[PDB]
């Protein structure tokens, strides 16, 4: 008698974010956390962002397919037109396969 996974979304979720330690730094990882090997579909945003990817508001992030969201920004950048800093909290919603 075998189980049926349920490739569900996660809901938009937030491992690690600015206000904890560091400002950049917000990697998300589902790759190693659901299941190593999946293929799923990830959707990666930040909070104030929630309709363009990340990248596109000159950020230096890479939500990656495999692995799930990995924000460092390493090179200083003062100043914004959001008042906060380079690699802010970004989150991710993962479809991952589950059954219970
Ligand atoms: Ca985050």
């Amino acid at each position: 008698s075998p189980c049926v996974p349920l490739c569900n979304w996660t809901g938009w979720l937030d491992s690690g974010k600015p206000n904890f330690h560091k400002p950049g730094g917000d990697t998300e990882l589902i790759g190693d956390v659901c299941g190593p090997g999946w293929a799923a579909n990830i959707s990666c945003r930040a909070t104030m962002y929630p309709d363009v990817p990340i990248g596109q508001l000159g950020q230096t992030v890479v939500c990656d397919v495999s692995v799930g969201l990995i924000c460092k920004n390493e090179d200083q950048k003062p100043g914004g037109v959001i008042p906060m800093a380079f690699c802010l909290n970004y989150e991710i919603n993962v479809q991952c396969c589950e059954c219970v």
